[PDB]
C-alpha cells in the first residue's frame, strides 16, 4: 500500500480519541490566520518568508498521537474542524491525497522536497500505529534521538538532516542551545522548492533601481526587467496582482503589490482566502512590461510562542498535553518541546533557486505604446501556489530586498 494508493479504510480508526479539495480550503484559512498575526507582530521594514503547508502538514502529522483538548486544539487552530463532515481520522487520507500529487516524481520543472520529522527522547517510544501513518502518508519518521545525554550531537544531527534536504541552504533550523538534556520532543519541518521561470528574465536587462521602503528611504536593488504575456489584474483600491508561472504550470508565484499610496500593512490586514480567490478569477493573460527585483529571503522560526498564543496551549504543557501516542516508562508529562520551521527563497532571473545566464533576443516585436506596467520599487507580497490542488505553498514579503 503507497500513499497514491492508501484508501480510506488504510488510514485507521483512532485509539480512544476544476473541483477544489475541503483540505486546501481549510490549509489556507491556516495560512491567511496566520500570515496577518505574524504580520502585525512584525515591523514593516522587515521580510517574512514561510510555508503555512509545511507547518499544516506538520501538525496535522503530530495529532495521530494527540488526544482530548491536544486534538481538539489543534484542529480549532489549523482550521481542521472547519472541514464540514467531523471525522479527523479522514484529514489524514486527505493529506495522503495531498501528499501524493504534491510531491510525485515526475519530470515536472520545479522540485518540491518536504522535510517533515518528530524528533524524540531515546526513552520514549512511538505507538506503532502512529509511526506505520506517519510514514505512510506523511513521509515522516518518527526518530528517537539521545537528548538525555548527547543533547547538542542532536542538534547538529538534527541540523545536518534539514541541510541534506534542503541543498545545504537551511543550516540551523535548530537555533544554537534551544535543545538540552530536558528537551524530550521536537518537531521540525521545512519544504524546499527549486523552479525555472516559465518566461525567464535576461540578466543583462537588470540594472540598479531605487527600491522605496516603509520608513520612507530608498535603497539601491537589482530590478529585473521583461516585457510579456501574464495573467494580471489591477483590483480593489489599486492593487495590482500578477502571475508569474514557473515551467510546467502547476506551480505559479502571485504577487500582491498595492498602488504608491495605500500600505502593505492595510493590504495585509484585508487578506482573506476569499478576498485571494476573487482576484484570481479576475486575472487575464495581458500584454505588459514587468518589473521586478533580485530578492533573497531566509526566515528562520521557533513556533511554540505563536501558536500558543493562537490557542495551541496543551500540546506544549507537561500537565495538559494528551499524547497517548507516545509513551515512556513512569512518564506523564509527554508534552511537545518546540516545533522549528525555516524556509528559504532565492528569486533571480533564471526562477526560483537556479543561477544560471540566460540571456533573451526577441526578434520583430512591437507592442502596444499604452500597455499596462508592473514595476515592484516597493513592499509586495509574495504567494507560491501550487495550481491544480489549489495550494498556498509558500507566503511571504518583499519589504527590502536590497544589497
Ligand atoms: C542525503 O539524503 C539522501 C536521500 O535522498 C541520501 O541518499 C541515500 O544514501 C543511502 C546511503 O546512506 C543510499 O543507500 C544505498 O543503498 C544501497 C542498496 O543496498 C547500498 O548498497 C549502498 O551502500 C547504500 O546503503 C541511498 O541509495 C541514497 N538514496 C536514497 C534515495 O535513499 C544521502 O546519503 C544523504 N546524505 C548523507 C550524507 O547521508
Ligand atoms: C498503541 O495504541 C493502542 C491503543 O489504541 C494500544 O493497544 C492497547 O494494547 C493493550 C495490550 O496490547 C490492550 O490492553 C489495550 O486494550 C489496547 N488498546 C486498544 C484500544 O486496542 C497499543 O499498546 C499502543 N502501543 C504501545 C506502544 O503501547
Ligand atoms: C479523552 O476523551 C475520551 C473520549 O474519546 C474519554 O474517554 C471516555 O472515557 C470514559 C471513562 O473513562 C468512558 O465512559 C467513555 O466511553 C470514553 N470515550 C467515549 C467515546 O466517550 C477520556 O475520558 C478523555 N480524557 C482523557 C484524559 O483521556
Amino acid at each position: 500500500v503507497d500513499i497514491c494508493t492508501a484508501k480510506p479504510r488504510d488510514i485507521p480508526m483512532n485509539p480512544m480519541c476544476r473541483r477544489v479539495w475541503e483540505l486546501s480550503k481549510a490549509n489556507s484559512r491556516f495560512a491567511t490566520t496566520f500570515y496577518q498575526h505574524l504580520a502585525d507582530s512584525k515591523n514593516d521594514n522587515d521580510n517574512i518568508f514561510l510555508s503555512p503547508l509545511s507547518i499544516s502538514t506538520a501538525f496535522a502529522m503530530t495529532k495521530l498521537g494527540a488526544c482530548n483538548d491536544t486534538l481538539q486544539q489543534l484542529m480549532e487552530v489549523f482550521k481542521f474542524d472547519t472541514i464540514s463532515e467531523k471525522t479527523s481520522d479522514q484529514i489524514h487520507f486527505f493529506f495522503a491525497k495531498l501528499n501524493c500529487r504534491l510531491y510525485r516524481k515526475a519530470n515536472k520543472s520545479s522540485k518540491l522536497v518536504s522535510a517533515n520529522r518528530l524528533f524524540g527522547d531515546k526513552s520514549l517510544t512511538f505507538n506503532e500505529t502512529y509511526q506505520d501513518i506517519s510514514e505512510l502518508v506523511y513521509g515522516a519518521k518518527l526518530q528517537p534521538l539521545d537528548f538525555k545525554e548527547n543533547a547538542e550531537q542532536s542538534r547538529a544531527a538534527i541540523n545536518k538532516w534539514v541541510s541534506n534536504k534542503t541543498e545545504g541552504r537551511i543550516t540551523d533550523v535548530i537555533p544554537s542551545e534551544a535543545i538540552n538534556e530536558l528537551t524530550v520532543l521536537v518537531l521540525v519541518n521545512t519544504i524546499y522548492f527549486k523552479g525555472l521561470w516559465k518566461s525567464k528574465f535576461s540578466p543583462e536587462n537588470t540594472r540598479k533601481e531605487l527600491f522605496y521602503k516603509a520608513d520612507g528611504e530608498s535603497c539601491s536593488a537589482s530590478m529585473m526587467y521583461q516585457e510579456g504575456k501574464f495573467r494580471y489584474r489591477r483590483v480593489a483600491e489599486g492593487t495590482q496582482v500578477l502571475e508569474l508561472p514557473f515551467k510546467g504550470d502547476d506551480i505559479t508565484m502571485v504577487l500582491i503589490l498595492p498602488k504608491p499610496e495605500k500600505s502593505l500593512a492595510k493590504v495585509e490586514k484585508e487578506l482573506t482566502p476569499e478576498v485571494l480567490q476573487e482576484w484570481l478569477d479576475e486575472l487575464e493573460e495581458m500584454m505588459l512590461v514587468v518589473h521586478m527585483p533580485r530578492f533573497r529571503i531566509e526566515d528562520g522560526f521557533s513556533l511554540k510562542e505563536q501558536l500558543q498564543d493562537m490557542g495551541l496551549v496543551d500540546l506544549f504543557s507537561p500537565e495538559k498535553s494528551k499524547l497517548p501516542g507516545i509513551v515512556a516508562e513512569g512518564r506523564d508529562d509527554l508534552y511537545v518541546s518546540d516545533a522549528f520551521h525555516k524556509a528559504f527563497l532565492e528569486v533571480n532571473e533564471e526562477g526560483s533557486e537556479a543561477a544560471a545566464s540566460t540571456a533573451v533576443v526577441i526578434a520583430g516585436r512591437s507592442l502596444n505604446p499604452n500597455r499596462v506596467t508592473f514595476k515592484a520599487n516597493r513592499p509586495f507580497l509574495v504567494f507560491i501556489r501550487e495550481v491544480p490542488l489549489n495550494t498556498i505553498i509558500f507566503m511571504g514579503r518583499v519589504a527590502n530586498p536590497c544589497v
